[PDB]
């Protein structure tokens, strides 16, 4: 046909971006391209045309078309309080009633909670010793047990929240409320719901119940909704860039031992690793509501536009020698948490998960390396969240 060229994901190099962004950004880093559903969108690569794509209010997360699926359908979604596809005004005032209780101030106040519980995983690691699955018994169940504290979950409860938790992760955030899995954890939440509602407790969920809601918006729906995108959003990505972050430092042994030898570093690595790693691998969408203009380039109303967050990552005007992993660096502004009114709203969360990830894990296990070549690990090529499949280690 005449379709704008396929959007290059093809990596010979598993730790860098898809070789040919490089030469579509550096001469068109606004163009037209063919994405795995068959059609043909923006794609938008430049650090500073992806950011203005990002804030510009007009923009919509309401779009005709799921680029990065095999049919383009774009299935059903959840409501009120789940915000991925909400738009402005409801987007506005329905995220602000959630950052009003999910503060940067109760994310930092998890941080002991966090030590334990990357403790504990790390204890039993420890006690049956190498070589073992770091995807398995460390990258996936973490991340789920931080936000099953953030919920309240008793003790009693955990080996559910992690086992619904766990099937959830399987499935696509945009599938989950058509999914078998997502009726499952529907269930699990309602019923979360009630139990805070009869015993109110110190986490988030019993203090979004009790919040002042002046417009009359919160009933147990939002609450299910808002519950159910914090914990899909929060853990399928952070797993990824646990095991992939592990592996890619455990390729760079100069890295590691900078931070080996200066441990206060850990800040600025996590910063590193998230640019370096940018692992929404495909682009994030929007469709333009209005005409506009990005790059000189005019952008037309209902116009789809892939903003993609690795390339931008990676473009030379942005930082010094792009392709150098270097946590020395003074961190930049990356995107690999997007950028606007729908940036990550657990950002901060995420940042001491993998702090303390990772201060902790060659803190405890200064020997720890690959017990299999890093040509034979299997990489996340398909997937919307790139990272390993497994991530097999010993010390
Ligand atoms: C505690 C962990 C996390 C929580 C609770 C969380 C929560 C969320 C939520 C609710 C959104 C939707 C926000 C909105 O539309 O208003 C979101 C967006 C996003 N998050 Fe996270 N997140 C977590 C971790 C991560 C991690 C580790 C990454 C990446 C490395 C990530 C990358 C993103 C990106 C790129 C977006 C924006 C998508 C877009 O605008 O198209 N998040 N996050
Ligand atoms: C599990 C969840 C409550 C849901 C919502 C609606 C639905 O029909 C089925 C499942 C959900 C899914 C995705 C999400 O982003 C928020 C909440």
């Amino acid at each position: 046909t005449a379709g704008a060229p396929a959007a290059p994901k093809a990596r010979s190099c598993p730790f860098l971006p898809p070789d040919g962004i490089a030469d579509i950004r550096a001469a068109a880093p606004v163009t037209r391209a063919t994405f795995t559903s068959g059609h043909e969108a923006w794609l938008v690569t430049g650090y500073e045309q992806v950011r203005a794509v990002l804030r510009d209010p007009s923009f919509s997360v309401g779009v005709p078309h799921a680029l990065h699926t095999q049919d383009g359908v774009v299935t059903q979604k959840p409501g009120r309080g789940s915000l991925l596809w909400q738009d402005a005004p409801e987007h506005t005032d329905d995220r602000k009633l959630l950052a009003k209780e999910f503060t940067v101030r109760r994310m930092q106040a998890l941080r002991p909670n966090i030590q334990r519980i990357v403790d504990e995983h790390l204890d039993a690691i420890e006690a049956r010793g190498g070589p073992v699955d770091l995807v398995k018994t460390f990258a996936n169940p973490v991340p789920s047990m931080v936000i099953s504290d953030l919920f309240g979950v008793p003790a009693e409860r955990r080996a559910e929240f992690q086992e619904i938790a766990e099937a959830m992760m399987r499935v696509d955030q945009d599938a989950a409320a058509t999914e078998a899995a997502g009726m499952r954890l529907g269930g699990l939440l309602y019923q979360l719901v009630q139990e805070r509602r009869a015993n109110p407790g110190d986490d988030l969920i019993s203090a979004l119940i009790t919040t002042e809601d002046p417009d009359g918006v919160i009933d147990d729906m939002f609450l299910m909704n808002a519950a159910g995108t914090l914990l899909i959003a929060a853990h399928d990505t952070t797993a990824c860039m646990i095991g992939l972050g592990t592996a890619l430092l455990l390729d760079r042994p100069d890295q590691l031992a900078l931070l080996q030898k200066d441990p206060s570093l850990i800040g600025n690595a996590v910063e590193e690793l998230l640019r370096y790693l940018t692992i929404g691998q495909f682009g994030a969408e929007r469709v333009a509501t209005q005409d506009g203009e990005i790059g000189g380039v005019r952008i037309a109303k209902g116009e789809q536009v892939v903003t993609h967050l690795l390339s931008a990552d990676f473009d030379p005007a942005f930082v010094e020698d792009p392709e150098r992993f270097d946590i020395t660096r003074r961190p930049a502004p990356h995107l690999a948490f997007g950028f606007g009114a729908h940036q990550c709203i657990g950002q901060q969360l995420a940042r001491i998960e993998l702090q303390i990830v990772f201060g902790t894990l060659f803190r405890r296990f200064p020997t720890l390396r690959l017990a299999k070549p890093v040509e034979e690990l299997r990489f996340r090529n398909d997937m919307v969240f790139y990272g390993v499949h497994e991530l097999p280690v010993t010390w």
